[PDB]
């Protein structure tokens, strides 16, 4: 079966199924030229047993690039342009079609908190301000709405989308936190406006939060406050996400922080997505005891690994870095194969 991705209790109901599911992230999905490419990826995460891909929804550029290179728009302050063609979101329609045919569903983000293909930092450069007075600039957030529509019309009648996501990791550092408050819940209002099959979710990494131990994650420094936001009616899921290596915490300090985030979003009547996790130095060892946590804490409708790498017919690899568990390998084993069994 086939039908909208819908909330039932705290938990998610996926093609009717009630009940917690594994997924994994795939930015670069997005971004393969060769349909045989995307086709032969979706099959492997498919058979593997995971349900949830997360894939980049924007693509953004001040300057249009070499020739065959893909690009989704070009901000500039004489006119920006949202890019239609076969070296624009047909890549990404593509991907729409291809989870269609496996039985898969999409998180979407609309843009990059960080300048990694453009960000926020491609909308400063063309409609100025920082990057902290982007969420109130008019110029700016007229076109971040104008990409929305072009994003979602396309899409709004699919039932291949798990949810649209407003940006990936949105910080805004040193604000006051109801920046991100005001301009999330007018932002999703608009999303839901194009489209009410859909549910929507923020996609911020879950920091400021008062139930812990007062690590740096847990302060308000960068502009959120996880409980003021899955508040907020137009969201409809609360997202976390976990890296102690940047965050200058240990392994172990993983499993308090699911269980603060899940308790959390349980207080606010909604479901958590463990959305990005990783452990630089032995995964199978210091990620396995965090899907556990994950798995039986009330509270978590699912959890999404940072990320899937995978190979394609002619010999090249994906695109990759120090947390991909590449598909079919020992650490595929441990954190896939595993992890899908002990749930069913
Ligand atoms: O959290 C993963 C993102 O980390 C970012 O770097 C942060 C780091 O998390 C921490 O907050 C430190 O205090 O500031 C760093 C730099 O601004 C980036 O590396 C980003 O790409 C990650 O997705
Ligand atoms: C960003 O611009 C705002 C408004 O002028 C300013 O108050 C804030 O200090 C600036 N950020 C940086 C890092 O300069
Ligand atoms: C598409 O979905 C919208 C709700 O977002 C609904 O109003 C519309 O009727 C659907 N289109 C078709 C052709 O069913
Ligand atoms: C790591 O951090 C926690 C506190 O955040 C501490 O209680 C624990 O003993 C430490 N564990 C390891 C294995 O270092
Ligand atoms: C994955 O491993 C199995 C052996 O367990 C093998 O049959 C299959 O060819 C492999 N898939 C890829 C893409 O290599």
């Amino acid at each position: 079966a086939s039908s909208f991705v819908t909330i039932s209790g705290t938990q998610f109901n996926i093609d009717g199924k009630v009940g917690y599911f594994a997924g994994t992230n795939c930015y670069w999905c997005s971004f393969l030229t060769n349909h045989a490419d995307v086709d032969s990826t979706f099959s492997h995460i498919s058979s593997s047993g995971l349900k949830v891909v997360r894939v980049w929804g924007f693509n953004d550029v001040n300057t249009q690039p070499s020739p065959g290179q893909i690009w989704f728009q070009k901000l500039s302050a004489t006119g920006s342009t949202i890019n239609t063609g076969a070296d624009g979101l047909q890549t990404l329609d593509y991907v729409v079609q291809s989870a269609e045919q496996h039985n898969l569903k999409l998180i979407i983000p609309f843009v990059n908190n960080w300048s990694d293909y453009g960000g926020i930092n491609a909308y400063v450069n063309a409609f100025g301000g920082n990057a902290t007075t982007w969420y109130t600039n008019t110029a700016a957030q007229t076109q971040y709405r104008k990409y929305v529509q072009a994003v979602v019309s396309r899409y709004a009648n699919s039932t291949a989308i798990f949810a649209w996501e407003l940006g990936n990791e949105p910080r805004c550092n040193g604000c006051s936190t109801d920046v991100i408050v005001q301009w999330a819940t007018s932002v999703s209002q608009y999303v839901k406006s194009l489209d009410s099959n859909h549910l929507v979710t923020l996609g911020d990494e879950g920091l400021g939060l008062s139930t812990g131990d007062g690590a740096y994650p847990y302060t308000y420094g960068e502009g959120t406050d996880f409980a003021k936001n899955v508040q907020i009616k137009s969201l409809d899921f609360g997202t976390f996400h976990l890296y102690p290596d940047s965050w200058g915490t240990n392994y172990t300090w993983g499993n308090g922080w699911i269980q603060t985030h899940a308790a959390a979003c349980l207080a606010a009547g909604k479901p958590c997505v463990f959305e990005e996790y990783g452990a630089q130095q032995n995964p199978c060892t210091n990620e396995a005891p965090w899907q556990t946590t994950s798995l039986t804490t009330r509270g978590m409708g699912g959890d999404m690994f940072w990320q899937w790498g995978d190979t394609f017919a002619n010999g090249a690899q994906s695109n990759s870095d120090p947390y991909t568990v590449w598909y079919n390998s020992s650490n595929w084993q441990c954190l896939v194969k595993n992890h899908v069994d002990a749930i069913n």
